[PDB]
């Protein structure tokens, strides 16, 4: 509650993550690439007639060539009545006409047909709609629903197809069941329930289930993955991702253990799809925030932006000293022929509060990276201090600067992020954590020292954090006064002697 | 040699007098003694975690009350130290401990982790005096599984299997591994236990059989502390609901969930020799800050002694789950100063209920019913607060706060303190949790009843009745302690109605 007609834009909206020009975004809806057309296609949960969740609610959609630029084109699905919306949703692409939705010249791989959750009060279908433009119109199927369980609380369908049991997957959830319900069908109009799975952290409901087949690093091997999205339990505030990993023969999915584990341990990691078309590799995204505060954050005339984009892979990775575990690994896309405004690379600088990392930029573009390999020396240092930080600051305008703090405990083995800022307040903070998590391992040992890694990218309302090589990712949005965006990084400690060797530094200014 | 005991020292929570502690140990009920028995991690030495360590020692006849007794058990060298463990009375002598008039159910055994350099054994000690000084057996260790990661030991008598069980982590494997024995000496190990939030390390691991609220059925629950993987920061207690046949444990469902969602409760375990009823309390520590926090010359306590049982529970509007249900034992028959007491009060910004006492004992408790009316307020305003505050010396208050959220359907706790600096904070997490749904609807409406008690760094929170429990310690400046509590809001007309209030200045 700060409207009048205030636009943030200057110093709030990110450049590189995808942003609508105005109104509220949450789920990122039918994710899928076009072979011929090179593009990538962002459809989201949107409504454009207010700056939060509103009922009469449309897939909104966007296009880019390479993941950080988007262009916003007009509404892709509307409901029938004001009366509520057209909820979450995937795509296919149906290249061998099995719907039989083909003029005769729509390209195969550009014959794209959307399954979303209809939202009707007292009732959640599943529903079929297809486009025979490129994805910008689409029609809907005349025999909706193509499944009603007769629930009002049952959607998020996940589609693929799967050859060897040659059938299309449908993974959606039956939310307050706490079932993930897997369907089958040959048709993408007639399906048949062939399993339920049921495990992992619960929480309040089942959401947004994902289910796809990814690589291990190395090998030609790969593991199934199964996406579950669940809110307001989150152990850590309200919404939060999670994932099982093990098999799938086309009817049931059987976990390789009974673990739990979070995709991403940030605050703002939410309703995470995967891109559909992707040959070689697995790409998805996020909704970029928390459901107990996503609408009372200081942005107008929007509120909510889209995670970067990111790569998934497994790995096995030491969870203790003496263990490592098949572990679910992301990491950025950014295309690498992003502008480059200037940068500063050391090499094993070994730290000291007697020289600290500064930016030394000229201008700034609210939008910056930071790389870092460091390895942790042999050193006595009193219990506190505050092993190593790295601090993103405002310009220091109104006689204050405002900064975020990320920074990492030696003794703790941890990376940590202090998301607070002063005088900043909304409705609903109490829920914004400010202070999180993240226990690691090292990457290496490199002469029985430790060596850990980290990559940040800061844009203007968002952190994403990613410890060793993707190893746990942490996505956070951070606020900052009225008028204020990051200007400059500064890498600190209080030690005297250096506990901290970073043998490589690189923090870049970026734009779009 | 500043001690903060005045306005930091728990009055009802356990403290040792000096030094450091971490896990409960060996906990036990005395029969015939009618005594309650702490043992626990114990360093004298330091106000940290310290490398000649022992099993310290403490008793009470109404788990509010304790007395600090001589160290228990210690370790042959300086070199390392006598780890977690538990203790059981060998009613019928299967170990072959006896004069001949060493009481029954004061025939006492206690099961210990013995760390050595590059080893970790389960080894044994028997008691003939009551629980006060201990043997160690001739033969130890009991069981030696040439691991350097293999503790925490918690044993128990198990019938229709006829066997002594234990229940012990081999930590970095990730197992939990089952015991049997008729003889607690000679052990066999009969299955791996494998699930949950793995983090970095299995810990105190736990087995017991737990009522169902109202019928005579029940169900097993595995206990696990987890250390330092908590999604929420470093430690924490989670639990899985099933079956056992003294061989094997199998869960009824593949589902995590926490004992406690605060950032201080560590190193759960259970009485022994409680009849009727499930009793156990924690360390109410996190790993991450324990040794830094502003105590001296002591540092950690322990939590309230809870009462466990299993309840079906809404986890949303349609479900309900068979659900660990926890609440704080208190003797009643516990000083009460003075209290305030009030019926059907519709709150507003103009009528905050405030304590009016004279005079602070440190510790309080509140607990109330509430319900949510139905009114159209602005998203923001702070939906309801309970405000603990310190006396006003230094010309500044300070002060926490545990407010619920109508709108999120969510309690909250704001343990932040201004000018309180200690290492590593970062870690301190400040701001918490808890998504519930409604005790009961009385004319679709939405009912809420919450119970909290602070004693002087501590603060235990009890929502709906104990269907979830949030622990955590909170510091305050150099010598302000809690004094009052206000509940407040900054709606205009009642949002809030509190059906029942009652706040209590406790005493020892
Ligand atoms: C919602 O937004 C769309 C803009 O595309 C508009 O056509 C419609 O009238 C709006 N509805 C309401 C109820 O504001
Ligand atoms: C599907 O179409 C592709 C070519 O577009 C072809 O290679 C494949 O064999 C077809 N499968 C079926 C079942 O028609
Ligand atoms: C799957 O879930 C539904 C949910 O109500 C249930 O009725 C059905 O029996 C389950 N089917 C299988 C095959 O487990
Ligand atoms: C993702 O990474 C894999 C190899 O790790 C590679 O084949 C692929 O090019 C990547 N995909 C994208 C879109 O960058
Ligand atoms: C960080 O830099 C290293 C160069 O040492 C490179 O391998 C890596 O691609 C960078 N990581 C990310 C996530 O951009
Ligand atoms: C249990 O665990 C140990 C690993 O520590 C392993 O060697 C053994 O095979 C397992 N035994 C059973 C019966 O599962
Ligand atoms: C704990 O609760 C049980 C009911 O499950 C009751 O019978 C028992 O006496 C209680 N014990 C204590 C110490 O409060
Ligand atoms: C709180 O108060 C209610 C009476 O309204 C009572 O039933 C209950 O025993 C109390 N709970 C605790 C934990 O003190």
């Amino acid at each position: 509650s700060i409207d009048l007609s205030v636009d943030t834009s200057e110093y709030n909206r990110p450049l590189i993550h995808f942003t609508p020009e105005k109104g509220w975004m949450n789920d990122p809806n039918g994710l899928f690439y076009d072979k011929t057309a090179k593009l990538w296609h962002l459809y989201f949960q949107y409504n454009p007639n207010a700056t939060a969740w509103g009922q009469p609610l449309y897939w909104g959609h966007a296009t880019s060539n390479d993941l950080v630029h988007w262009d916003e084109h007009e509404i892709a699905i509307g409901p029938e009545h004001d009366n509520e919306g057209i909820f979450s949703g995937s795509i296919v692409v149906d290249h061998n006409n099995t719907s039989g939705f083909f003029n005769s010249s729509i390209d195969p791989n550009q014959r794209i047909v959307a399954i979303y959750t209809n939202n009707i009060p007292d009732n959640q279908t599943q529903d079929i709609a297809f486009s025979l433009d490129g994805g910008y119109t689409f029609t809907k199927y005349e025999n909706n629903p193509v499944i009603d369980v007769s629930s009002n609380q049952f959607r998020d369908p996940k589609v693929f197809w799967h050859e060897d049991s040659n059938q299309w997957i449908m993974v959606v959830s039956k939310s307050q069941e706490y079932k993930i319900q897997i369907f089958g069908s040959a048709n993408l109009k007639n399906w048949v329930l062939n399993s339920n799975f049921s495990s992992g952290y619960y929480g309040n409901q089942y959401e947004c289930p994902g289910l796809i087949e990814v690589p291990i690093e190395n090998s030609d091997k790969s593991k199934w993955v199964m996406f579950l999205a669940i809110n307001p339990g989150s152990p850590l505030g309200g919404s939060i991702n999670q994932y099982f990993v093990g098999d799938f023969d086309g009817f049931q999915f059987v976990p390789d253990d009974s673990q739990t584990r979070f995709v991403d341990i940030g605050k703002d990691f939410y309703a995470f799809q995967t891109f559909s078309e992707v040959e070689h590799g697995v790409l998805g995204l996020a909704w970029a925030s928390n459901w107990q505060y996503a609408d009372q954050v200081p942005t107008n005339p929007w509120r909510s932006s889209t995670s970067l984009a990111r790569n998934y892979t497994l790995r096995y990775v030491h969870t203790n000293a003496e263990t490592k575990q098949l572990t679910l690994i992301q990491n950025p896309v950014l295309p690498d022929s992003i502008n480059v405004v200037d940068k500063l690379k050391k090499k094993n600088v070994k730290l000291t509060n007697k020289k600290p990392i500064k930016t030394n930029f000229k201008g700034s573009t609210g939008l910056f990276d930071f790389n870092i390999t460091f390895k942790v020396l042999n050193l006595n240092v009193s219990p506190g201090k505050t092993h190593f930080d790295i601090l993103i600051n405002s310009q220091e305008l109104n006689s204050s600067v405002d900064s975020i703090k990320i920074g990492f405990d030696s003794s703790q083995s941890s990376f940590y992020i202090d998301r607070h800022i002063p005088n900043v307040e909304f409705p609903r903070k109490q829920f914004f954590t400010d202070k999180l998590a993240a226990y690691l391992e090292p990457l290496d040992y490199d002469q029985d020292l430790r060596v850990f890694s980290l990559y940040g990218i800061v844009d203007k309302n968002i952190i994403e954090l990613y410890f060793n090589d993707g190893t746990v990712a942490m996505t956070n949005t951070f606020f900052m006064g009225e008028g204020k965006y990051p200007h400059d990084i500064q890498i600190v400690t209080d030690t005297e002697e250096p506990l901290f060797e970073l043998e490589s530094v690189i923090i870049r200014e970026l734009n779009k």
